[PDB]
């Protein structure tokens, strides 16, 4: 494999199962990071390599990126909307630890709001959607391969791997499954094609 | 009123940079203070005079702030994530050094964090908007000709010189870029329109 070992930031989360049930099954080699409080469910697939600690700890997120090939992160605040900086600081580090190891491929969520008119932004949404902002200039900045994942509402509907990408603008449906959207950042470590995009996965489930 | 010489604080910081850069291209007599020369561009638009120092160091301001018609102040401590007063320590420095050269203007950034509401702060930008909100307080007690510029987030999208100032309040985009920020602060040299206002400049970038 071209692409064989992979960090996950944020693989206990609601997309971050999926995907890292999908990358186990796809044969990557996945380390993730987790939280002493909320480590992975004893029944669900079994990572290669777990690193206890925090994100917003370089040292955790430097023994997390270590030997990786690529990274993906599928940070977020569990639907919490108060204000925050955990995802544009963890974001920080992880750029840190990249470029500090070597490692160029990161595939980073934030949401579709960013390639929203501002405006129309549900304020209940603001604080993370600033922190997404925070975030997304974080990596843009870095130099770094990024790809800018930028998803519509998740739902709760199945894997199908037909969803239409979006780049750079908004796309035709309002929703992805978590599981298209994991499928959709495995995708990405196999292409040179969206680096330095914005991307926008969308499906319509029928 | 004609302001030629001008003190920037905060030259080799985001917005700083581009600030620097516009003034020497407009013709202003730009002295900076750096803590380190190197963080200075080798090419293009270069200051009149640098001073290397610490704005923590009353004699290193005093040396920035003689002679000049005006200050700009882009000072940040972003890595700071917990109390801190280098901000509002920077500007007692930078008030006695006008008082004493009998320097009557300055214009200074802190955030739109100090027009909203206190909850909307997240928990590790505390401590930066307390010194904010310090550094505010320091200059309008002054009795010094002061423009306080609270802009929202800063992005890096192109110059526009068409971006929107709100007055005591907070305008309808959440979004400057760095260049507008910076030809704003220049702009506020040439009026005195401004002087005891609280300002926000925002745009809707295409
Ligand atoms: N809700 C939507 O419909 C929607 C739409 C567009 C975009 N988004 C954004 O998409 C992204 C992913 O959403 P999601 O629902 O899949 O995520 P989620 O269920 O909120 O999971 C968040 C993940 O981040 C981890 N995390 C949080 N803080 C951490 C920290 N300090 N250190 C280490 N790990 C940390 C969490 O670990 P723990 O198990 O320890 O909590 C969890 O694994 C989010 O940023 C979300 O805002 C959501
Ligand atoms: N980023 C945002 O979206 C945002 C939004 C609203 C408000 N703000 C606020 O806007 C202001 C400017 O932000 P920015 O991102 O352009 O600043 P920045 O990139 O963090 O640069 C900070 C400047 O302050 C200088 N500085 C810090 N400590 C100093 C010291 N002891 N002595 C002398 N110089 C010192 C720095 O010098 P060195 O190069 O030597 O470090 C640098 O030139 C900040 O106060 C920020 O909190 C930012």
């Amino acid at each position: 494999m071209a692409v064989k070992k992979i960090a996950i930031f944020g693989a206990t989360g609601q997309t971050g199962l999926t995907t890292l049930a999908q990358a186990v099954q796809a044969g990557y080699e996945v380390t993730v990071l987790v939280r002493d409080s909320s480590r992975l469910p004893s029944e669900g697939p079994r990572p290669a390599h777990v690193v206890v600690g925090d994100v917003l700890q370089a040292a955790d997120v430097d023994k997390t990126v270590a030997g990786q090939d690529a990274v993906i992160v599928l940070l977020g605040t569990r639907n919490d909307l108060s204000p925050t900086t955990v995802m544009s600081e963890g974001a920080r580090n992880i750029v840190a630890a990249m470029k500090a190891h070597g490692v160029d491929k990161v595939v980073a969520c934030t949401s579709a709001f960013l390639l929203w008119d501002p405006t129309k932004v549900p304020p209940r949404l603001q604080a993370v959607t600033d922190d997404h902002i925070r975030m997304h200039k974080v990596l843009r900045e870095s130099g770094l391969k990024y790809v800018a994942v930028m998803p519509p509402h998740i739902g709760d509907q199945p894997l199908t791997g037909a969803y239409t990408v979006t780049l750079d603008g908004r796309g035709p449906s309002r929703v992805i499954s978590k599981h298209d959207l994991g499928h959709f950042m495995l995708r990405c470590l196999t292409t040179d094609e969206y680096d330095g995009h914005s991307t926008y996965p969308s499906h319509q489930y029928q």
